[PDB]
């Protein structure tokens, strides 16, 4: 038993609600938030810039730390950091960018990284400012991640959407 309250069960692994991932992360304080990060760790808006502000850029500050030893994540790749004030840890995760000509082919590369945690809670990589078509996500989410994954949908059209077109 855990703490996620309220979504709908896709799958014997998946679960989806329509939530806020700022105020989600704020009540449950998940063991796992991932964030939907670009390979510079730049946190400037959707799920970044919104979590990030949530730290009150704390995220930042540690990821430019992060950066400045590690440099640049790999697009599909990931890393742990603090989860500051929102979790005990973030998952950053770098899907594809479509707005940036990034290989559709990597989510499934992304979503991955997920299988190295026990349970998340998540947004689906690469939708929203990111391009990607989120019933896609969706569907690669499903047949790659093993693992329990409590899935926010920000914009209750879309989670409407990818609710009834789920099969
Ligand atoms: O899921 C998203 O796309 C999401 C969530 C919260 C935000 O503030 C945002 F800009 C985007």
């Amino acid at each position: 038993v855990n703490s996620f309250s309220g979504y709908l069960k896709l799958t014997d692994n998946v679960y989806i609600k329509n939530a806020d991932i700022v105020e989600e992360a704020k009540k449950v304080k998940p063991t796992v938030v991932v964030n939907a990060a670009n390979v510079y760790l730049k946190h400037g808006g959707g799920v970044a810039g919104a979590l990030n502000k949530a730290t009150n850029n704390a995220m930042q500050v540690e990821s430019d730390d992060y950066i400045a030893t590690n440099g640049p994540l790999k697009v599909g790749g990931s890393c742990v950091l603090s989860g500051h004030n929102l979790a005990k840890h973030c998952l950053h995760v770098v899907g594809p960018n479509v707005n940036k000509g990034e290989d559709i082919q990597l989510l499934k590369s992304a979503y991955e990284n997920f299988n190295q945690h026990e349970v998340l809670l998540a947004p689906l990589l690469s939708a929203g400012i990111f391009g990607a078509d989120p019933i896609h996500s969706l569907r690669v989410c499903v047949d790659t991640v093993r693992t329990n994954v409590y899935l926010a949908v920000f914009d209750k059209n879309l989670y409407d959407k990818l609710v009834s077109s789920f099969l």
